[PDB]
């Protein structure tokens, strides 16, 4: 087994996932969020305790107010960036697509549903019907649903985003994980990795494009889990060396760029499981990807 597998077993056998996770919260970076906290930005933040750091926040190219609750997670060694953002609010959906446009993102990963636990965790920021496109008047963008591929626990949407100022259009892919509970974990490593490899294979995360946008309700819990596993698998892939990947150290590196990434100890535990199971594909057993697809019951 791998070094992370033995560590996983030691932490399980001694029941210290809560302790290990609190250790991560204690060591995590603390940087100012002065812009997030400005009075004029109060209604641009979904949660008062979830803010982007000033040093890594995404600036909208607006002259009025450039603030969006969104962070550039720039993983230097992995050579991959992400934008993590909260679920857009009814007044920031225009800001959200403005950011996608200005950052040249081609992929949006959504890990939440619009309604969770009786609560509206995310605005309805993309059109649900081909014939009912959305126009964002404040930012001059048009958004059309082109097609969608609905599977049992996730949906992939092809969207067309148009800058109405210039009439340039871009295809944006929407990867929507629909069965991941807020503050919870996916039903299995298999269905998580099946989704993650769908995102990887789409070409959304190609460096020819801007960073993939990843969001949940707050942009930290499920978003941090997805991003930690993706980066750890990428690092393992570049090195073909599972042993060189220190998962906790990678999470602490990500938390330099946005607070609160991974919100429960069970999500941390799930991260390990996803990485340990994904390593089988990375290290040359490609049949495992077909096993994941079968186990995830996406039909
Ligand atoms: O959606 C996620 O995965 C996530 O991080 N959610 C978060 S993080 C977070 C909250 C929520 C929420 O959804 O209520 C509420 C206030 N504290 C922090
Ligand atoms: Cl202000
Ligand atoms: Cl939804
Ligand atoms: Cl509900
Ligand atoms: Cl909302
Ligand atoms: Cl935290």
């Amino acid at each position: 087994s791998m070094e992370m597998e033995k560590e996983f077993e030691q932490i399980d056998k001694s029941g210290s996932w809560a302790a290990i996770y609190q250790d991560i919260r204690h060591e995590a970076s603390d940087f100012p969020c002065r812009v997030a906290k400005l009075p004029k930005n109060k209604n641009r933040n979904r949660y008062r305790d979830v803010s982007p750091f000033d040093h890594s926040r995404i600036k909208l190219h607006q002259e009025d107010n450039d603030y969006i609750n969104a962070s550039l997670i720039k993983m230097e060694e992995a050579q991959r960036s992400y934008i993590l953002t909260q679920g857009p609010l009814p007044n920031t959906c225009g800001h959200f697509w403005e950011m996608v446009w200005e950052q040249k993102s081609r992929g949006v990963v959504m890990l939440n549903r619009v309604m969770e636990k009786g609560s509206l965790k995310c605005a309805q920021y993309w059109p649900q019907k081909e014939e009912k496109e959305m126009i964002f008047e404040d930012t001059n963008l048009k958004l059309t649903l082109i097609s969608e591929d609905i599977k049992s626990y996730y949906t992939v949407r092809q969207l067309e985003l148009e800058n109405l100022t210039t009439q340039e259009t871009r295809e944006i892919l929407h990867f929507h994980y629909t069965t991941w509970p807020d503050f919870g974990v996916p039903e299995s490593p298999a269905s998580f990795l099946n989704f993650l490899f769908k995102v990887r294979e789409s070409g959304s995360a190609s460096p020819e494009h801007g960073p993939v946008v990843v969001h949940c309700s707050a942009g930290i819990g499920r978003s941090g889990t997805f991003c930690l596993a993706d980066t750890c698998l990428l690092l393992m892939d570049k090195r073909k060396d599972p042993s060189s990947v220190d998962i906790k150290k990678v999470l602490l590196e990500m938390r330099k760029f946005r607070m609160g990434l991974i919100q429960t100890a069970d999500q941390l535990r799930f991260s390990y499981l996803a990485v340990i199971e994904g390593a089988k594909f990375i290290m040359g057993d490609s049949s495992v990807q077909d096993q994941w697809k079968e186990l995830s019951h996406e039909d």
